[PDB]
């Protein structure tokens, strides 16, 4: 049984970030038939991004988005769009000039109208603003916020309804899993957008987390209290990077501990909607190139052998479908 034969018995959806043109790459026959066996909702990594599909200031190239949707339609998975609104990896047209904030907010709002509606339908949930609050529990200073002002979250999230009332509209970001001077910073932004009539229908925890895991309890009353809010729950980069020295066989184990604790929580949530891990095969995994010294974070190993976290998730889920 495969993970989305299992995801779909329990009405969630468990999915992967789709590498830059993976239709291309030497082994793209073993990356897309393990990605097509096991999951059904996708997130392209890079190819929805500012850089790629705004190339320049009158310059719009869907190609290479389009051909992550067609792979998703044809092997029946949603798609999940990212990213509407960041702060890294802009374009120079961009970056390189000095905005005015009725500029700027004119540019945002062409960028999400003509991305959303390119795409609507067909993208089901869109990160329309990513990482906006920084790791002191305050505004992240960006090139959005230092020229606008903190109204560019509210703006980005009504343009993107009006151009698709049916895609469900959500925040995303790190380290937040847990209840902190971060999530806090999120729980008030949300909950006062949302007073406003903000169209904020989700939340995203990204989960970049290490083989230690998390505050399980904090995780667990964080998730309550954003549900509360009247939001569903996402889980949307999710990777468990152990150390690459040492004994691999200790870390993997505790890899698969952790994945199946955090499974077992969120299925107990009915709010969270969705699993995805950012990539699946640790051969192609942003992880190493970040987070020095750490690597092996996915489900599968360089050979798309399963891993010891792939079974522990599978037994989990096995494991509430039979006690429902």
């Amino acid at each position: 049984v495969s993970l989305r034969e299992l995801a779909e018995k329990l009405n969630i959806y468990i999915g992967f970030a789709a590498i830059n043109n993976f239709w291309s790459l030497s082994d793209a026959e073993k990356y897309m038939e393990v990605a097509r066996r096991e999951f059904n909702i996708l997130t392209p990594e890079n190819q929805m991004k500012w850089d790629t599909i705004h190339p320049e200031r009158d310059r719009y190239n869907f190609t290479p988005a389009e051909k992550h949707v067609e792979f998703a339609e044809e092997n029946d998975m949603i798609v999940h769009g990212h990213t509407l609104v960041w702060h890294n990896q802009l374009p120079g047209w961009i970056t390189g000039r000095e905005w005015t904030k009725e500029e700027l907010l004119n540019v945002l709002e062409d960028h999400i109208k003509t991305v959303v509606s390119h795409f609507k339908g067909r993208v089901k949930i869109w990160d329309v603003v990513n990482e906006a609050v920084s790791d002191s529990g305050t505004y992240r200073e960006s090139v959005w916020y230092k020229t606008i002002g903190p109204e560019y979250i509210e703006k980005a999230f009504r343009w993107a309804k009006e151009a698709d009332p049916d895609a469900i509209l959500i925040y995303n970001d790190y380290s937040i899993e847990e209840i902190n001077a971060k999530s806090n910073f999120v729980y008030n932004m949300i909950k006062e957008l949302k007073e406003k009539g903000v169209p904020v229908d989700g939340i995203g925890f990204q989960m970049h987390i290490d083989y230690r895991g998390l505050n399980y309890d904090s995780f667990r009353r964080n998730l309550e209290r954003f549900a509360k809010l009247g939001l569903q729950i996402y889980i949307t980069e999710m990777d468990v990077r152990i150390p690459l020295s040492g004994s691999e066989e200790y870390y993997l184990k505790k890899q698969a501990e952790v994945c199946a604790k955090i499974f077992d929580i969120c299925l107990d949530n009915p709010a969270v909607k969705a699993i995805q891990f950012w990539g699946f095969t640790d051969k192609y995994s942003w992880v190493p190139g970040f987070f020095k010294g750490y690597g092996k974070a996915l489900l599968f190993d360089e050979n798309y052998n399963p891993k010891p976290c792939y079974y522990a998730i599978k037994e989990v889920l096995e494991k509430k479908i039979e006690e429902r």
